[PDB]
């Protein structure tokens, strides 16, 4: 049996147990600011990621076991002009050596808009900009090896309000669930789908966040993570 | 600071840390069978409840603090005829000395269909029968001091399939959230609302489940709870 | 699998999730005052206990499993005259319906000084008075069904200083361990012994504290518990 | 507030969330074999370490807070000839970029036998060989920036028997406590000392194990870690 757990109710200025990639910084309020802000305004063409430093053991070939996990986090997206929001934020799992990929609508996750099993990426996206591969309207998606989500639901942005997300994986049913609640408006969203982590991901992964602002100067928004908890448990075989 | 936590991944016979009320028994598979089964068939006019034995400290007048909690559970409803499903299951919080009330559509929670502040009940119902006070169709509801829910959403019962429920209370925003997922069909539901526990409930409560079958012989279903976790935390004052 | 867990970093004035027996009260500083204090002075012939309200599932005959547990607590004993300290404090496990027994050197645990398998008591005692059955000097003891400890070690009371205790049970080796640290003086103690909980105790028990002041007017001391954490885990069968 | 937690009840063959240094391997039984075994026999001049991959946040200069931690582990030392046992095993905290130092009696921890504040090492040693700087006999020691322990106690190696260790740090009293139990014989040991982590260590450290066999061919023993749990909590300021 193996377990891994961590809690941040805020982030400290030089978080050595996070691997910060691209533009990410920690703000003086203790938030993970994934995309750049200059003089109070979000900057275009920005991409940042943040991963927990330790690999997570999500399945074991030696014992044929697969882990459960539950992660919770709070985030804020603030678009000065809601009609020109872009591009969004994702929680993801990836190989341990993962590096940022293309900005904009590919969210730092993928090098192109195609499906590739060797990406070894599972993500939950909060997608604020309609690309050519996207459904109509802002949406939450489950992504497996592609920016073209396996499943999406409609999601209405409450601009500059705190969103509370919970993502869980139940190995026994191969089910990934993602929910988002805005306590400020009493609105909530949820979806789930079958995702077989043992078939998709390597035995060890890194987990974390990515976000990107739009690739034109007027399509900007912030992507800040305020708090994050993660728990995983890899059971003994039966 | 106080915390309380428990996990049941299955239930034992004569569970001395549960207060079983009405018809509830534990099955040989280790499930909490809230309503009666005779020769493999659900019995009508059955009502059963199950509460954790220890009171939970949900707020403290001495320090003016209010607890957070998160509970998860799995349940199954099996109706021989899905169109004549009745009456449903609820998770609830109530005064420590709570006793079962009326069966059928009142779900063992209430003595009548009226609102009364002295009930001191907060419940999340999974309501399988349209009573005269109900919205159209099967629904999930947040109930405060009445069987007439404060808020409902539509929910389609997946007959004899496992439902995974998560109910959480965030004291800082006075927000109660309930979600339900069916991993078998990849279907999911969520709602939330403002419920001020400090104004509604006593400082200590008991928490648990109630369920009732229909009050006519053809409106029957089982209500089984398979697993249950609960965690609460009452913080120090600021 | 079943788990039970709780934390008190201090105690609130009417703790409804504790079963208080005999003289126990909660002080305005939020301590569990097990033996009586009148006008700042400890009272003789006082006995008090405090149990967690929910029974703990320590073994299961259905699945042939036995629980691990770990408990930590902080306590203070203040004897106005250290040479006339009596009688001490214990942590214990007992049947669910346990009631206080004889005061003084029997510590509220036992009706007499004999061994009896039907007592179903396991205790760790902090014994400040030499009875006829006691080793020389103040001592920590592991007690099983008798006030005559199975094993003792010497322990010097540091008067009115906080003691930090950890008691743990490892089912796989049938080993109970108890340690005490005084951080103020950098002094520590530890012992362990074989106790087979499945053979000694019922499937469910209550857990908590007991303490008694001396049975003569000049042999008095306080017995206060400042904080308490408990965790138990009853595993699935192999 | 930040917390970090992990559990290994056994180790899997390529543990990517551990940083293995020197000779360490994982055995087919799932043990961390810190020093080399060849044809069933321990090899001399062997040094191995194993660190958890993620840095641990032990204090924060921004908020002036200091973390608590508790770690537990099980280990076995098997010396073919008990009279020629060498050199031992330690649990330690060190800078994030820590690398193995000198083998033998310096335990991979130190470059020499001198005290140096820039080492930034806190360790608990299980020392099986009397060096020139050591007390007489096998001992447990608390070491701060030197192989010359601040405090030692006598400890008798129970050859090839499982030892259960618990090491804890209480920030409010600056107290480090270490205990060892052999459940097979019901023998136990404990010591504690004041160690100010904020003054000794950097804000982030890595934690883990080191062990070394003797520097002559006949002074050999195994050093195997069977299981490890770690929990740390960095509180919010007052
Ligand atoms: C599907 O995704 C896989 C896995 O990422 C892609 O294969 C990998 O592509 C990398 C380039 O993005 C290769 O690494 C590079 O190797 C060169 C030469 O040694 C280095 O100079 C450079 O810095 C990189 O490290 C990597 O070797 C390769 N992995 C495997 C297992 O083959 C794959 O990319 C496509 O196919 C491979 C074979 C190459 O032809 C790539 O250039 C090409 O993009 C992805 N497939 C698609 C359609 O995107
Ligand atoms: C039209 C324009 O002004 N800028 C657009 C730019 O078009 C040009 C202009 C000049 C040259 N060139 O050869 O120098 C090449 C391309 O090409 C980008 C690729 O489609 C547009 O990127 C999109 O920007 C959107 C916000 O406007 C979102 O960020 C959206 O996700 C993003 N699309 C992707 C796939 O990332 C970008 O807006
Ligand atoms: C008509 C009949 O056969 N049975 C009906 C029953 O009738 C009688 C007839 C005589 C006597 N008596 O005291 O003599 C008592 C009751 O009165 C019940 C109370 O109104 C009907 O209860 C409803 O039954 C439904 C399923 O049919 C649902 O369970 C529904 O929630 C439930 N309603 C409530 C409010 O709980 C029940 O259907
Ligand atoms: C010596 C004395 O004054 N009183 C003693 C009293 O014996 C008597 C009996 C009758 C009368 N009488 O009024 O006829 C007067 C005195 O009998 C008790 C034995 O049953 C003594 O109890 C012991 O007191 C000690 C502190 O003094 C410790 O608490 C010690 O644990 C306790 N012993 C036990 C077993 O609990 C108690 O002190
Ligand atoms: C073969 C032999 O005698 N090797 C001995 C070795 O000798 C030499 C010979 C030449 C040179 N040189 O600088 O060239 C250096 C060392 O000197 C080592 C430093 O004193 C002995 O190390 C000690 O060995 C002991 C077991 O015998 C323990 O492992 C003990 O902890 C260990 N001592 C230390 C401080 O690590 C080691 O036994
Ligand atoms: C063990 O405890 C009980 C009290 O809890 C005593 O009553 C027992 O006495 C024995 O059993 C009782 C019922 C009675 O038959 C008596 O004659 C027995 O001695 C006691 N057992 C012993 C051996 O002391
Ligand atoms: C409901 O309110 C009425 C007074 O209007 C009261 O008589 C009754 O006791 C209340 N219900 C309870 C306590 O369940
Ligand atoms: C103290 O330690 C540092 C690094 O561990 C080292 O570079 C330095 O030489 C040491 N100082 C001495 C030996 O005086
Ligand atoms: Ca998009
Ligand atoms: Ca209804
Ligand atoms: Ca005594
Ligand atoms: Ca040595
Ligand atoms: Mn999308
Ligand atoms: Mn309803
Ligand atoms: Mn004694
Ligand atoms: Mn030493």
């Amino acid at each position: 049996k193996e377990t891994t757990s961590f809690v941040f109710t805020r982030f400290s200025p030089d978080p050595q147990n996070l691997l910060l990639q691209g533009d990410t910084v920690v703000t003086s309020s203790g938030h993970l600011q994934l995309t750049q802000v200059k003089d109070g305004e979000p900057v275009y063409s920005s991409l940042g990621r943040a991963l927990y430093y330790a690999p997570i053991h999500i399945w074991d070939s030696n014992t044929d076991t697969v882990a459960n996990f539950v992660t919770s986090f709070s985030f804020v997206i603030d678009a000065p002009n809601k009609a020109k929001a872009a591009d969004g934020l994702a929680f993801f799992l990836a190989p341990v050596d993962t590096e940022p990929q293309k900005p904009g609508g590919l969210l730092g996750l993928f090098h192109d808009d195609r499906h590739n099993k060797s990406n070894h990426i599972v993500a939950v996206e909060f997608d604020t900009f309609k690309n050519s591969w996207d459904p109509e309207g802002t949406h939450i998606g489950i992504n497996v090896n592609s920016i073209v989500s396996r499943k999406t639901i409609s999601w209405d942005l409450e601009n500059d309000e705190v969103a509370n997300v919970v993502i869980s994986y139940q190995a026994s049913t191969k089910t990934l669930t993602a929910s988002l609640v805005y306590p400020s408006s009493s609105t909530s969203y949820i979806l789930n789908d079958v995702v077989d982590l043992k078939q998709i991901l390597p035995e060890y992964v890194r987990v974390g966040f990515t976000a990107a602002s739009g690739l034109s100067k007027d399509h900007v928004e912030t992507h800040d993570v305020l708090a994050w908890t993660f728990d995983s448990d890899l059971p003994d075989p039966s």
